[PDB]
């Protein structure tokens, strides 16, 4: 009926075999308990489609996530149940992603744990890319998870505005090969580096969509403000990934070699701790 894969067993296992603890979405999310070892997990329910070709490009995705559990820097699935309206899909529980954490802060991430961040994110892109041929597509603070244990992974979960798209992929240079590449999530980072060093979306003050993509198109990269103690090498790093020109923007096997990417791989940070603090913190 569902296999779930959790800690190298595999364990048949039903739909009812879950029991349910309550939402954390807002296609709809699920906390949930596995019967068999009581293990709390993430439940996802999609709809199916009647298109037999987008059913197939879904499950393609999931394909990519299951086979990605040597990645640490990846959210891990435990498995899928499907009915005929239905897919479930199991994964780890992480406590929130950083989309959460920083309306919880009402500001800034500080930089130690975006320093952590990047080292997983890339990393994790990069794994995507070298061994599945996969492109993310969706880089964005939702997308970055967290949990006590001082893990950073990335998922895919589904006035001032967001924009996280690339100027190429808003508007293909060539139109004969109007592909955007890897270099497009590379640049979703830098918007969302900025977007959690700052507290802020980058872009600000938008009317309409049509005003929001135009912005990305001809106003320079919002990088790192200079006022607010970041590293030269965060600041470097922020502007490498927020290069304009895609034939200029690093990829990731350049991005790995950037001297933040190297401090911060070798650099006891205690993510967990400052997790916790953040969680138990009493001060408004
Ligand atoms: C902001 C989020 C939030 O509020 N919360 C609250 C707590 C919740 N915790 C949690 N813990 C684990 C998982 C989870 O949500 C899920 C995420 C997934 C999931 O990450 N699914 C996938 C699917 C596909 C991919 C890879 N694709 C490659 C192709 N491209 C397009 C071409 C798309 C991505 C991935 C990836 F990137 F590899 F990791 C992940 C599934 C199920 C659940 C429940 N929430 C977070």
């Amino acid at each position: 009926t569902g296999y779930l894969t959790i800690g190298g067993q595999r364990y048949q296992a039903e739909i009812n075999d879950l029991e349910n603890l309550g939402e954390m979405g807002s296609g709809q999310v699920w906390k949930m308990r596995f019967r068999k070892t009581g293990h709390v997990i993430a439940v996802k329910q999609m709809r199916r489609s009647g298109n037999k070709e987008e059913n197939k490009r879904i499950l393609m995705d999931l394909d990519v996530v299951l086979k990605s559990h040597d990645c640490p820097y990846i959210v891990q699935c435990f498995g899928t149940f499907i009915t005929n309206t239905d897919v479930f899909i199991a994964m780890e529980l992480m406590g929130t992603c950083a989309e959460k954490l920083k309306k919880r802060m009402q500001g800034p991430i500080p930089e130690r744990i975006l320093g952590k961040m990047t080292v997983a994110i890339v990393k994790a892109l990069y794994y995507l890319k070298e061994k599945h041929g996969v492109i993310h597509r969706d880089v964005k603070p939702s997308n970055i998870l967290l949990d006590e244990r001082g893990q950073i992974k990335l998922c895919d979960f589904g006035a001032g505005c967001a924009a996280y798209m690339a100027p190429e992929r808003i508007d293909p240079p060539d139109p004969t090969k109007p592909d955007y590449d890897i270099r497009a999530d590379v640049w979703s980072l830098g918007i969302s580096l900025v977007e959690l060093a700052t507290g802020q979306f980058p872009y600000k003050n938008c009317k309409t969509d049509f005003e929001v993509l135009t912005k990305v198109l001809q106003e320079e990269p919002p990088l790192l403000p200079g006022h607010m103690g970041f590293s030269g090498d965060f600041q470097s790093f922020v502007k490498d990934c927020l290069t304009k020109d895609h034939r200029k923007r690093p990829k990731y096997n350049k991005l790995l070699e950037h001297s933040f990417i190297k401090r911060y791989e070798t650099l006891e940070v205690d993510v967990a701790s400052w997790f916790k603090d953040v969680m138990a913190k009493t001060e408004s």
